[PDB]
């Protein structure tokens, strides 16, 4: 349970994510939960909330990136965005419901190999959703297959007008986080900035997208401390992918070879060419994202930078 | 075995299709791909092109209207528009392979009860699709899990790069047989036939779709004796639905209600509003459209329209 110091850290992206325990986790989920006034606001049953948690945790995989960890890092992010940018102001409880529930559910049963393995592989999954995002769709096939069942279905007050609304909104997200998607996504989200209305409901599922997506990869905003470890761990489950596809005779990905890739020059693209873009766009409507965003995303590049030239001069 | 005025009659759209017995209308099937070039040209072998129709045939159902017959009269009908049409000049092989391909599998293993029904009881079904497409992404789901049993494997000896191009083309086209679609697919056709060219991937993708279609939906443009019955099975099937939706507390369609259909009713508006004028932007890009469909279609609305004063003096 929760030290109210711990209480004002939990809100803000510093917050270190190592210090935790998967089950000190899922009660720091719970209290987002508690905190946000979901739970009085949707009639959510507490013991239900511990449960539906725990049958979350249990279904997501022991990948050395796609696991329990990472799903509640891109909650306590949205957490944060909430706290950071005021969003309850911006959105109802059903939108903030809907992203939050989004998030937690968003990578699970995640299986360490991306869409373009399952599909090139003809994986029982590509097949069954025609290479069409057979992750995103996935994820959220279990993550109302967990909440049919009635002991982790933390809807079960709400009535099926909610219900029905909530399950859009959440697929929506969910299937956002495909990055396929990405640069389709992130231009339609400019064209509707340059009058973004918040009356206007295709301008806030746009806007609702891009936040779970800024979640959904939002790690190098945290600390180096707490970030670059995350590096690692994604790239040995990237070289786990590769030699398994070297292995079986199928394309590999430039970025997911042993060879090519290094840890600071795969960063520096990535901080440089997808985030910063994403995070500038979004500094828009929330100028007070720049300084606590952004800033530690300047300072992680400016790192990787350093650590580029150590990498050029050893090999 | 084939009698060549059988040969004669399967090209043209007249073709009787209560007539043929199972194990017969696979004959049919297996004629095309030799007719067409495909055994010819995709080194498609003579006995896995006769276990994968035996095959596709042991999964469709026994439905009141979406069964084999239903997949014989759409490619059936698919085969009739190559030749009418005559596109083999404008569509490459590969573009004649899926066609003909797509239609053979587009309904496959559908349960008699449409997305609406699966959404709303959520379904096994819909949930795994997450109410996106439920039935279409099953039916192309389905299909290529027996294309990938290597007994049935016709594309066996095709690449890859082969398979992938008709992988990524028999999936938009059979997510294409959602009448939900319909709508937005017409404009955006009509969006490209203002200034159509065959040069275009994108205009040539659009027209596929849109011939994939008309057959789906097909039963009218056939003569009265023949294109009559496929309103008695398809309300057979409408009804067992609205019968065990009203059963359920779940909405029903009014187009689907017991007492608020009549046959002629129902066609007049699914030809007056759908088919003519779909049937109508076909013929712009070919004419000789004009005079083999449009035609048996302008008759069955003036004959089901009569019909309807039959109906209406006795109510
Ligand atoms: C080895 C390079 C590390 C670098 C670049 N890399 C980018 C990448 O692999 N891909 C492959 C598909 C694609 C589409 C558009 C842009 C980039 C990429 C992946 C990545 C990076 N840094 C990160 O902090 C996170 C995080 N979170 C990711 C990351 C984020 C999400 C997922 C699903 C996978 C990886
Ligand atoms: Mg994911
Ligand atoms: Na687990
Ligand atoms: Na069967």
């Amino acid at each position: 349970l929760l030290s109210p110091e711990t209480i004002e850290a939990l809100r803000k992206p510093t917050f270190d994510v190592w210090l935790w325990e998967p089950n000190e986790m899922l009660s720091c989920l719970e209290h987002m939960y508690h905190d946000l006034g979901l739970v009085r606001d949707f009639s959510i049953n507490p013991v239900t909330l511990r449960r539906w948690l725990f049958c979350v945790h249990d279904n997501y995989r022991n990948n050395p990136f796609h696991n329990f960890r990472h799903c509640f890092c891109v909650a306590q992010m949205m957490y944060s965005m909430v706290w950071l940018c005021s969003l309850q102001e911006k959105f109802s409880q059903t939108d903030i419901l809907i992203l939050m529930t989004a998030a937690i559910c968003h990578d699970l049963d995640h299986p360490g190999y991306n869409n373009t393995y399952q599909i090139n592989a003809r994986t029982e999954l590509a097949v069954r959703y025609n290479d069409i995002s057979p992750l995103e769709n996935h994820h959220c096939a279990v993550a109302f297959q967990i909440l049919a069942e009635p002991e982790c279905n933390i809807f079960s007050n709400i009535p099926p007008d909610g219900f029905k609304q909530i399950r859009q909104g959440m697929i929506t997200l969910i299937l956002a986080t495909d990055m396929a998607r990405h640069a389709e996504i992130m231009d339609s989200f400019k064209e509707k900035m340059e009058n973004f209305d918040y009356s206007n409901e295709e301008h806030m599922t746009l806007l609702k997208m891009i936040l779970i997506k800024c979640c959904d990869i939002s790690n190098e905003v945290r600390p180096m401390e707490v970030a670059e470890p995350w590096v690692d761990c994604l790239l040995e489950e990237y070289f786990m992918q590769s030699d398994r596809e070297k292995s079986e005779g199928l394309p590999v990905a430039p970025f997911m070879d042993r060879d090519k890739v290094t840890k600071a020059t795969a960063q520096i693209g990535f901080i440089k060419f997808v985030l910063i873009p994403m995070f500038e766009t979004v500094t828009k409507l929330f100028p007070m994202v720049e300084e606590i965003m952004l800033q530690p995303l300047w300072e992680s590049r400016d790192r990787y930078e350093e650590l580029k030239r150590i990498d050029d001069a050893m090999k």
